[PDB]
């Protein structure tokens, strides 16, 4: 499934280049700008645990996530894949606990070490 084939075939995106983070561009977005730190970003996403469960997605709740890219108000994954994306991108993101929740995990639905997969859409971005 989608988990599997980001974890063959995604690219490091990490300064570090530890495989931390690994993403697939599934759809191509608008021109060569991504956002800049402390853009307000929008984005529509799920995340899937290795055990297949779903703990999250935006669509479900029918309003997107938005948060201040590169403050770490999310976990490092994010705020290095998002700084990766065009406007109308969709990517697919494996991360893995160093760039999530670690061994703490977050209850009560991310264990502790938990490597977590993410579809990302980047809906818009604003200074
Ligand atoms: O990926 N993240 O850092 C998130 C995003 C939204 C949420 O409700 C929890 C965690």
């Amino acid at each position: 499934g989608a988990p599997a084939t980001v974890t063959e075939q995604g690219e490091d995106i990490t300064s570090k280049k530890d495989r931390g983070v690994l993403k697939i561009v599934k759809r191509v977005g608008n021109g060569e700008e991504t956002p800049m730190i402390g853009d307000k970003v929008y984005v529509h996403y799920k995340g899937k645990l290795s055990n297949g469960k779903k703990f999250d997605s935006s669509h479900d709740r029918n309003e997107p996530f938005v948060f201040s890219l590169g403050k770490g108000q999310v976990i490092k994954a994010w705020d290095i894949g998002v700084a990766t994306m065009k406007k109308g991108e969709i990517c697919h993101l494996l991360c893995k606990p160093e760039y999530a929740y670690g061994s703490a995990g977050s209850l009560p639905k991310i264990p502790s070490n938990a490597t977590l997969f993410f579809e990302i859409e980047l809906l818009d971005f604003k200074g």
